[PDB]
């Protein structure tokens, strides 16, 4: 429902690595654009996932950037990102699959 929860219906750009990692990840994406905005920013919730693996893990952070950690070398890791509302939360950016680099 609306009142329950409403969140966001529009996903950031420009969603890339500036500087992965053997074992850690770093992200740098943008805000959603003032047309899909149905309010304001408040967080992103960075969800990284080994493609390979059943292994699914998030994380949370104030900032349009983020860095993983945790993660096996010469690996495909499904990343992705989505913006929250005071309402609640929204969709959920398409993932990158950043491969951290091979150590």
């Amino acid at each position: 429902g609306s009142s329950g929860s409403s969140g966001p219906s529009g996903f950031p750009q420009n969603l890339h690595v500036t500087g992965l990692t053997t074992s850690t990840t770093e992200l740098a994406w943008d805000p959603p654009v003032l047309a899909e905005r149905n309010g304001r920013i408040i967080s992103y919730t960075v969800v990284f996932r080994d493609i390979n693996s059943q292994q699914e893990l998030q994380n949370i952070t104030t900032d349009t950037r983020f860095t993983l950690t945790g993660l096996k070398p010469d690996t495909t890791y499904d990343i992705k990102v989505r913006a929250w509302t005071s309402k609640g939360s929204g969709p959920l950016s398409p993932s990158i699959q950043s491969r951290t680099m091979p150590v």
